[PDB]
């Protein structure tokens, strides 16, 4: 199938499993991905870097398209959901979902409030994938293949500065990560 998407071990992807996503540029590249706040509109919470490099933010899981894969691989539809260890803030979920276009700014931002699973043109912007990013880790790219007769948006994924934080975008250049197993995966591999 395609190839699968490695973490910082090394070891393949597993669907279902916790991982932090970790800019693969460290220093004024930042941290990590977690839930994060607008003033305008706290619910649903927004997708937002870590400014600090040691701080690895909140994991997330892969649900892929083909539910009986167990592996992620790159260029593959998939969700993506963070597990806060912290409390709801929010009752809407915590699934990445591309919001509506944003004319104050001019961005198609990563938001939450996103679904799982049900592939078509109701969940089009649920839908993500993971791409290699030259030598230096993945990148993720918004272009939904779930529903052939719908025109859709298709651009790799940035981090772009609004009101005093870090956000993640479509843009032309997407923004490398890597993948750091989180401590409920790191018990997948030890006996
Ligand atoms: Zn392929
Ligand atoms: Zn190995
Ligand atoms: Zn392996
Ligand atoms: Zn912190
Ligand atoms: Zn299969
Ligand atoms: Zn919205
Ligand atoms: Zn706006
Ligand atoms: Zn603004
Ligand atoms: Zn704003
Ligand atoms: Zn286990």
């Amino acid at each position: 199938k395609n190839e699968p998407v490695l973490d910082t071990d090394g070891d393949e992807l597993r669907a279902g499993e916790q991982y932090y996503v970790v800019s693969a540029i460290w220093g004024a590249g930042g941290g990590g991905l977690a839930l994060g706040r607008l003033t305008d509109q706290k619910c649903p919470e927004i997708v937002v870097q870590r400014r600090s490099d040691m701080d690895y933010g909140t994991p997330v899981v892969f649900y892929n398209l083909d539910t009986k894969d167990d592996i992620v691989r790159r260029s593959n539809d998939l969700n993506i959901q963070f597990v806060p260890i912290r409390d709801k803030l929010c009752l809407t979920s915590t699934v990445w979902k591309i919001d509506d276009y944003d004319t104050s700014t001019g961005k198609w931002w990563v938001t939450t409030d996103g679904v799982i699973g049900n592939p078509g043109p109701q969940t089009l912007q649920s839908w993500f994938k993971i791409e290699k990013s030259g030598t230096l880790g993945y990148k993720f790219n918004f272009c939904p293949s779930v529903c052939e007769s719908c025109v859709t948006l298709c651009n790799d994924i940035g981090r772009y500065g609004h009101d005093g934080q870090t956000r993640l975008a479509l843009g032309e250049n997407g923004w490398p990560f890597v993948f750091k197993k989180a401590s409920s995966t790191i018990k997948q591999v030890v006996n």
